């Protein structure tokens, strides 16, 4: 492509992913920085008023799974916004409708991972369109498998959010992640890797120009896409364990299917 | 950063590291595999009568052969530590992070360079002398049958970007001069000279493939799917040792493999 069509492609991405997400990373920097404070969860207490005074819907039985439940709840909600983010990629709504579905479901996890960084620091994460704040400490003292459950995402989130990449620069990697024609079950991977190596090409541009000091940015961020595959596999395992050891998990059966 | 012509030594450095490191080289192995030579012919392996007149011309059959591989996996490691030295600021490096740069990175390099003596129909082995045919290992008994199929699925897909050795020679590089290996005590040196070695795959895949839109990122991402293949087979290992009891690792393959 033309360098002038790649800055538009970035653009359009950029434009689309301010209105599909509303808690953008300028913003939530802006909060954790310190730069009307946000309410802070630090442990048992401040968590039960937490709730009475902001009413968390992810969080409306015992605290540690009351808390992964919300988590649940959350990822539903944002896997909404980025299915109508994914939308507005060039080319991606005329594919076939089975490769569609199919890119969603396998990336999501990835895209979550990756979007969450932009909500954490080392000391803890912003909740509830960052009304709140939670803190590490407090995540990572839940009990029995749910506190080792939490920390490996503020590991992750460190060591990512020092590439310092900022919402234009996540657009496109955000946009490159979906559209991996590596998924299992692609009927037609020839134009989702068409797509990718347009967003490839216009990713690299974006970094070269936003960040001209920072050597290598592209290959930094390609890498890290090895470590948000470990940290999607390793979460699934997770899952397992709990299913299989928790006794006190089960919800509504409605609730149950919605999160399936 | 660094200038082109730099970068071009640094490239035509490793390739000659490389070549004077592995014995059994990429486009070697292609003329064997390709065929029309009447001098570089392998004896084929397919079944078991195969196999035992294979021993003329180069206990039970599966741990005979998987025995063969952990041989042969400990010479890739002498090689590769031999390459690995020749890498401009690996050995100026603290010793410890040194040792734990080749513990995590010896066996994503084995599986790329296994890929370039395969086909989808089998492997080289005895330095090209022999060829196994992926079915015969397929159907080799226990959890054995298993172990090499995800390599071969692997080497498909990786051999498709169609390098070359001199490819090769900086992407090996890339790999050791990983700064986010577990217990490395100086990531600022390790990852400086992996920023020089990038610059260079970058550089030598535009003049080598300059139609091969993007293969710089796309190979990167192939650094994905070794990192799963070396969880997968430490997995397999460790249900051989638990079912195994009479069976030995080298003493420098047990040591990688701990933690
Ligand atoms: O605002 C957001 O975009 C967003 C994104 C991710 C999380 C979050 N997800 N999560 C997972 O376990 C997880 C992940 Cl990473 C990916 C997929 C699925 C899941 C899950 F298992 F939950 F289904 C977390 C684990 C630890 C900490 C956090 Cl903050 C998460 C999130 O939590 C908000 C929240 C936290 C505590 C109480 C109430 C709400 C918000």
């Amino acid at each position: 492509m033309e360098s002038a069509d790649l800055r538009a492609l970035a653009k359009h991405l950029y434009d689309s992913y301010i209105k599909s997400f509303p808690l953008t990373k300028a913003k939530a920097r802006a909060i954790l920085t310190g730069k009307k404070s946000p309410f802070v969860i630090y442990d048992m207490n401040s968590l039960m008023m937490g709730e009475d005074k902001i009413k968390f819907k992810h969080i409306t039985k015992e605290v540690a799974i009351r808390i992964f439940q919300g988590c649940q709840f959350r990822s539903v909600e944002a896997v909404q916004e980025i299915t109508e983010y994914a939308k507005s990629i060039p080319g991606f709504v005329n594919l076939d409708l089975n490769d569609q579905v199919t890119l969603l479901k396998y990336g999501v996890h990835e895209i979550i991972y990756t979007m969450l960084a932009s909500l954490m620091n080392k000391d803890g994460v912003l909740i509830s369109e960052g009304q709140g704040f939670m803190t590490r400490e407090f995540l990572k003292s839940l009990r029995k498998p749910f506190g080792d459950f939490m920390e490996p995402k503020f590991e992750f989130a460190v060591k990512f959010n020092a590439l310092e990449l900022d919402d234009s620069d996540l657009a496109i990697f955000i946009a490159v992640i979906i559209l991996s024609g590596d998924r299992p079950g692609l009927l037609n991977v020839k134009p989702i890797e068409d797509i990718q190596d347009n967003l490839l090409q216009a990713l690299e541009l974006q970094l070269k120009l936003n960040h001209p000091e920072s050597s290598q940015l592209f290959a930094k961020l390609l890498q890290k896409m090895t470590d948000l595959r470990q940290i999607v596999t390793e979460h699934v395992q997770l899952l397992q364990v709990i299913k299989k050891t928790e006794t006190d998990m089960s919800l509504h059966p409605l609730l149950q299917e919605i999160y399936k």
